[PDB]
């Protein structure tokens, strides 16, 4: 069993194994069952193939009572998850891309009045409290002033513990029941007509939400799926505080970003949602026999497919493990070589809803950086592990000496 190896080696674990084989896929005792990993971008292919794989019983119960929730739609397959899929996908078009996108702008300027103030500043701090007081505000979830760092505090804990043991692991477990409870009241009143609101925002939406039978939600799988809102917004800090890392540490694109338009900053976005880490791998279930690369996957077998890798891989990326925003100019888009938030197609199958949500913020939050302020990055431990899921700089990024422009 490698489940103890999987947890050292972290992003590393599959693309190791793929690269010493000199083979795109191996078999392996993970988690007790037996898997299949594989990598690249044909395997990924082969991976939203919804009629070889499934996502039922896919996703470990440890990570279902911390990150995500029981039941949710990571778990879900058939017509009963593109019902649910298309709840979400309504609430993350292109408007509430821009609306998110615009209140976190707003946000940024205001916090240039504390922030010239201040003597430091740790960006990862910043970030969460930010998303959190824009997720809750944009969905109509009430959220009081003295609440916001313990709510966006539980939500970092949800996502931190999903690959973890121990301690980092038991946060997310007690953070879980506090948010859930939280939002199931808020549910439970908006159903009342005691808690005003408002059509078309996320916790109505999840409120009044109708199944294929046309049943509402139970109230506590309403909570779950307004929480798995909630948390990836929040969850965004994480690539928030790369972009900034990736102008530290390549500086020479600063100016380049400064006198170019938003075709530079969107070439920069996806290069920091390529090289960075976040998510590791996914997880599925082998639905019925078939046969790919001369490998034979029988039913009910469990797989991971390798995104990190994908995303460096030699055959798909020219210089993978350089950071280079200009392999983005006019290039041709797959679905499947750039997979961060998963490949394929999000309303055929698992791929992020929230993806246009996750770049749009991150154009807005690098424009602040580059053209609004200047800062100093003061000595500090700018490290982050592969080995750490998800990975940050050891520091949150501190930033100093901030000043408006
Ligand atoms: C911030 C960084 C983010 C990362 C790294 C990320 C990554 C991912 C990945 C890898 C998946 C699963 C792909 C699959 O199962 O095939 C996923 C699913 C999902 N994401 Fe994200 N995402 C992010 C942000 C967001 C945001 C901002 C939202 C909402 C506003 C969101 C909502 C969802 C939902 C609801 C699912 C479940 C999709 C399904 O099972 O059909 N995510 N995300
Ligand atoms: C077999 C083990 C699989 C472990 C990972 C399963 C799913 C991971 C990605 C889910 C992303 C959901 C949206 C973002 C929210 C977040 O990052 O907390």
């Amino acid at each position: 069993d490698n489940s103890l190896t999987l947890l050292k080696e972290g992003y590393l674990f599959i693309k190791n194994r793929t690269e010493r084989y000199n083979s795109d896929l191996f078999q392996a005792r993970l988690l007790g069952k037996n898997f299949i990993c594989m990598t690249g971008a044909e395997a990924a292919k082969v991976f939203y193939d919804t009629d070889r794989f499934q996502r039922q019983n896919a996703l470990p119960k440890r990570v279902q009572k911390s990150g995500f929730g029981v039941n949710a739609i990571f778990g879900m397959d058939g017509s009963a998850h593109i019902h649910r899929k298309m709840l979400f996908l309504s609430l993350m078009t292109p408007p509430h891309q821009k609306r998110l996108a615009e209140l976190m702008t707003e946000e940024w300027k205001a916090a240039v009045t504390r922030w010239e103030k201040a003597d430091e500043v740790v960006l990862f701090e910043e970030a969460k409290e930010i998303l959190c007081r824009v997720a809750c505000y944009w969905a109509g979830v009430p959220l009081k002033e003295t609440e916001v760092k313990e709510r966006a505090d539980d939500f970092i804990d949800m996502v931190d513990a999903s690959g973890a043991v121990g301690p980092r692991h038991w946060k997310g477990r007690r953070a879980r029941p506090r948010a859930e409870e939280w939002i199931e009241v808020m549910i439970e009143d908006a159903r009342a007509g005691l808690l005003k609101t408002t059509s078309g925002t996320a916790l109505h939406e999840m409120a009044f939400h109708t199944q294929e039978d046309g049943s509402q939600l139970d109230s506590r799988m309403a909570a779950i799926e307004l929480i798995n809102v909630l948390r990836p917004i929040v969850a965004i800090s994480y690539f928030l505080v790369f972009s900034a890392l990736a102008l530290h540490e390549h500086p020479k694109y600063k100016e380049w970003l400064r006198s170019g338009n938003s075709r530079e900053r969107e070439m920069f976005v996806q290069e920091v949602r390529r090289y960075y880490p976040f998510i590791p791998f996914l997880g599925a279930l082998v639905k019925k026999d078939f046969v790919w690369n001369n490998c034979e996957f029988k039913k009910g077998t469990s797989v991971l497919l390798d995104l990190y890798g994908t995303n460096h891989d030699p055959r798909l990326w020219d210089h993978p493990d350089e950071f280079r925003p200009e392999r983005f100019a006019e290039r041709e888009e797959n679905l499947f070589d750039m997979i961060p938030q998963g490949g394929g197609h999000a309303e055929k199958g698992h791929r992020c809803p929230g993806e246009g949500i996750t770049i749009e913020v991150m154009k807005a939050s690098l424009d602040f950086l580059v053209h609004q302020i200047e800062y100093d990055v003061p000595e500090q431990s700018l490290h982050y592990s592969l080995a750490r899921m998800p990975s940050l700089p050891e520091s949150g990024f501190v930033m100093s000496g901030i000043r408006r422009k």
